[PDB]
């Protein structure tokens, strides 16, 4: 027997179905969704670090001349100076006073510290959905899980469950992402080969095991002062640490709906958007026929309390008479009111006890026992407590929800008003045609 | 200094452009296109492959009664026979000679096989794309290779390169696949855990390694023949094999656009769609002066035939008068008229001569070469081969694209059926003026 729902992505609350098949008992089914998970897929582009400056000693070559050739390594600058005269600590140390020159060379190189201290970015793409929920099937709870689409069916106790797809296909996450030891940031990062002296992105590599490195940062050698051997420079301070002292708030405390963020894999849950559509498949053997279970004959029924508050607020009392013992099933048969117990055992003569919520200033609803009906009444008052931490378990109210004390006093000023137009208006049709006739 | 062009996607033919730059002579770039690569992103869903039965000794109790009980083994099942009564080679096997009973059983499981021979399902996601170029410049060939988009830069020889993105989205394949060694079907495969008895996907898993086996066969075990020991059943045949043999044609026969397909990874090759644009950045070292370069005062130019087939039938002859040798550049002013040389050496008094295609039944154009202008015009024949094995190497023609002697017909009846409308209107004008003066 195929039967299919519609349950709200909600986490947290239960809900209820009605199974009915001629010639059976009807049966009641209670669900609860306990997670929900997208997963993207990711690819990468770079990673980024620290970089380092490399500096040979100095040449000094004293009343000669003093040249250098090119070379293939990134950021090589080479200079030469003249007029130096170099000291040390037991005099000066050429002979000659003058026409003496010095050589100076530098390069940049990848730090060793790139194998433990790096971010990453990758580009993101369509993600998957998966489920997990538990379902209270004749007196025991099971659990299943699945992925949310049509491409994917389970079995439990030779019950076949079918979940999704989803009605939305809203993703918290960008094209472009930043990853960095558990926090995720939506950044436009630069184009490979096209770095800046001073921001994210002035070193480049494929992966941490290359050799290839990018490098745009400045470098350049300056004249060395009066009797001192060393070798200056000016260079522009690395971006990465830049950015660790300024980058902001992580997409964890920003995302909307309630979003949580995880990276290991990269991952979001509980979010809060659509419904989710269920089918189940039930075998032959869990149904009882109509002349096996009992029968109840006579029904009435009070409400000594009601407050309608977010929370199980109603009492009522209904007296039965059953005609054997036995196992019946308990409905609800409005949508404004939800009644907690799934089940009741009847015996002989005697009254049986539930519990309900509903928004409703005054209530008015049908509960059904093993095939028959009966009506209840009551008035509710409002709560005190202003703030709670919990949602509520109750739909909301419509323009048709109205006090039946208000509802007497709209239906007399209408009426009343409607009364007098009628009566003038006659007066005007018989004057036309007495006007008519006797001309 | 950059200069943006667009090519279209077309292998095999080279592409010509002309850079001008203020103050410098003009420069002319060729450029050819080698390749271009699709490549889908790819999920995998389950494997199918063979399955194996297996059927221990059965168990004959003779003059007593057997039972068996349930095993959570796939497709298990049991029975027990009645009076049975087995012989061998040596004559009866019990003394009872009646109420005997026997017992049977099977099970299914997974082929040792499965580990070479087997079928995978993927989803297919949105896919990138790779191009390979070959450039001329500064008189050697040189190569690179980027990714389509504008995400990637490469420099070869200080000259920077941008290529991409494309202005087309189509892809050959569909949301489901199916890969067998090197064949790609478009298939829409049916759900995890709901197979058919006879059909592919009879037998599931998610890994060659899984030991979870999923089966949908039918068993059905029968009662055996008098006198001897065995164990009939009857069981659906395997589905794997009825599809290898009328699994059909695969995708790189019936693809629209000519694309070839690989599968190690899954590719997509060469398929003819859309143009990609293109960007380079010149560095200023390349540019030689005004100043610098041979003047050229004096231009003729004849034609002495023209065949306007697929491939370069005609040819030309220009005189020219040069101030100093040097090097000098040639190139087309109009769309319908290619030119093969790209360049060409000027000393003294002298003559060049060069080859050109086009469509035209009628040819007139203007050929630039350093900086002058010559006029040359003919008239060109047929083809007579009906069928060729390339690609033409010219554009197509449009409606103002007329022989001279036709276009000179036309003029000569619209001219002469004009004129009498004209004077037949001057006549009336001059009769309907005399009668409102008059009256
Ligand atoms: C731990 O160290 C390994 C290398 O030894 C590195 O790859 C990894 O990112 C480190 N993890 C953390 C949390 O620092
Ligand atoms: C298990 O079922 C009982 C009813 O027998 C119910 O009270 C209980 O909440 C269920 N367990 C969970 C974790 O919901
Ligand atoms: C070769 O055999 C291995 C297992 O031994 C299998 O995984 C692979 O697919 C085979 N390749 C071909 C081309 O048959
Ligand atoms: C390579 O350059 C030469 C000129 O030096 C040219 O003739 C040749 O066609 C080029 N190669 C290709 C494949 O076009």
């Amino acid at each position: 027997y195929e039967h299919v729902t519609v349950i709200p992505n909600t986490v947290g609350v239960p809900y209820k179905t009605l199974v009915n098949r001629p010639g059976y008992s009807p049966m009641v089914l209670e669900m609860e969704l306990q997670s929900v998970t997208l997963e993207p897929t990711l690819s990468l582009d770079y990673i980024t670090c620290e970089y380092k400056t490399v500096i040979p000693s100095p040449y000094v070559k004293c009343c000669g001349t003093a040249e250098c050739k090119d070379k293939s390594l990134p950021d090589y600058s080479c200079k030469v100076f003249t007029g130096v005269y170099p000291f040390m600590w037991g005099g000066a140390y050429c002979f000659c006073d003058a026409e003496n020159t010095q050589l100076s060379e530098a390069h940049v190189e990848k730090s060793e510290s790139c194998k433990t201290e790096f971010a990453s970015a990758y580009r993101a793409h369509t993600a998957s959905a998966s489920a997990k929920l538990r379902v209270l099937y004749q007196g025991n709870n099971i659990t299943v899980a699945a992925y949310a689409n049509g491409d994917h069916a389970v079995t439990v106790k030779d019950a076949k469950f079918v979940v999704g797809p989803m009605s939305s296909a809203w993703t918290p996450f960008d094209n472009k992402i930043v990853v960095y030891k558990g926090d995720v940031y939506n950044m436009d990062y630069p184009p490979f080969g096209a770095g800046r002296p001073g921001q994210f992105g002035d070193i480049q590599s494929r992966t941490p095991e290359s050799k290839d490195v990018y490098a745009n940062t400045q470098l350049v050698l300056q004249r060395p002062a009066a009797g001192t051997v060393h070798v200056p420079y000016s260079q522009a301070p690395s971006g990465f640490k830049y950015w660790l002292k300024e980058r902001g708030a992580s997409l964890q405390h920003t995302a909307p709906f309630g979003c949580q963020i995880a990276t290991n894999p990269v991952r979001a849950v509980n979010c809060a958007v659509g419904n989710i559509p269920i089918s189940i498949d039930i075998p032959d053997a869990a149904f009882t026929r109509v002349v096996d279970a009992p029968s109840v004959t006579d029904m009435s029924c009070e409400v000594p309390a009601c407050t309608h508050s977010s929370d199980f607020g109603g009492v009522a009392i209904i007296k039965y008479t059953a005609s054997k013992k036995g196992k019946c099933a308990v409905h609800s048969m409005t949508n404004a009111v939800t009644i907690r117990e799934a089940d009741v055992e009847v015996e002989g003569n005697s009254q049986l006890q539930i519990s309900f919520s509903t928004a409703l200033a005054s209530a008015e609803f049908r509960v059904q026992v093993c095939s028959t009906q009966v009506h209840c009444a009551a008035a509710c008052h409002p709560p005190k407590d202003h703030i709670v931490n919990y949602p509520a378990s109750h739909t909301t109210l419509g323009v048709q929800d109205i006090s039946t004390t208000a509802m007497s006093w709209v239906q007399k000023i209408t009426g009343g008003v409607g009364l007098i137009v009628a009566v003038a208006a006659l007066i005007l049709i018989v004057v036309l045609c007495v006007s008519f006739s006797r001309h």
